[PDB]
């Protein structure tokens, strides 16, 4: 079926939970043996969210190459994304090592450091120009260059220096600050405006490594971001945009990382974002 009318048909019939459970039943199951090794327990935020072995990002390190991060490679859309968890106190150095080694231009953050009164990720970037951060375990230095605070999101320019070689790079930090503590946003308008800002920066483009995107677990909000981007791109590329099937795209992405889209409300919100976004493109 088309998307917008499949949408109204699920709303009128109140069957979002049944649609979402079908997706969960059909999703791929692949091994995640490296994630579950005992030496990696303090590298995982949640015991039930793990990268698959076949698509995990490897750190260029001979001691321990593990990070909770996955490469989502979308062949028809010609986009790639790295989806990862919010860094932990003992993985902030690994996170920036991955950014460096994969040649990413942008980092997309979809959570606040504290939500619901608890810490959802480490404070992994500097908050003041004159107070830079040094990660001694991976030999990197990170400096805040500038910061632009808007009503729904903040963009920061950061300098990352590899202290071994003295090479430096400019990394853009796109921080969506207004996703609610419970549920999903009422309108997709600000989320779409945020997506378009990330796109306009060059951070999603083939001349760079894959964008790094995260929330707390790296599957819910993060899944919504890459699912919406990929579906809108396919609607531009194809002769028949109504052929884009959002459930099929989601199942394809779930071949690369488990659990993408965590609730039936997130699934509905993803539909809403693609539907509204397709009207603005034209
Ligand atoms: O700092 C970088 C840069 C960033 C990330 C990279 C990279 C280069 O190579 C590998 O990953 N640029 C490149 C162009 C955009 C702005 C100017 C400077």
């Amino acid at each position: 079926m088309e998307m917008e009318k499949e949408f109204e048909q699920i709303d009128k019939s109140g069957s979002w939970a049944a649609i979402y459970q079908d997706i969960r039943h059909e999703a791929s199951d692949f091994p995640s043996r490296v994630a579950k090794l005992p030496k990696n327990k303090n590298r995982n935020r949640y015991r039930d969210v793990s990268p698959f072995d076949h698509s995990r990002i490897k750190l260029h390190q001979e001691d321990n190459d593990y990070i909770n991060a996955s490469l989502i490679k979308m062949e028809e859309a010609q986009r790639s994304y790295i989806l990862t968890q919010g860094p932990l106190p003992n993985t902030v150095g690994h996170f920036w090592e991955m950014v460096w080694e994969q040649k990413s231009r942008g980092v997309v953050m979809l959570n606040r450091v504290m939500e619901k009164g608890s810490l959802k990720c480490a404070q992994y970037w500097p908050q003041k120009e004159e107070k830079e951060m040094i990660f001694e375990d991976t030999n990197l230095k990170l400096t805040l260059i500038s910061e632009d605070i808007k009503s729904y999101y903040t963009v920061r320019q950061l300098e990352l220096e590899n202290l071994t070689t003295q090479e430096t790079r400019e990394i853009l930090h796109f921080h969506y600050t207004t996703w609610p503590d419970f549920g999903v946003p009422e309108s997709p308008a600000s989320f779409l405006n945020f997506l378009f800002k990330v796109r306009e920066s060059g951070s999603l483009s083939p001349e760079h490594g894959p964008v790094v995107v995260h929330c707390s677990a790296g599957i819910g909000r993060s899944g919504t971001f890459c699912l919406a981007d990929t579906c809108l791109l396919l609607m531009d590329k194809r002769k028949d945009p109504s052929s884009v099937d959002i459930k099929k795209v989601l199942l394809e992405m779930r071949k690369f990382r488990m659990g993408l889209i965590q609730t039936a409300d997130q699934l509905r919100f993803s539909y809403l974002a693609v539907i509204e976004g397709a009207k603005f493109i034209m």
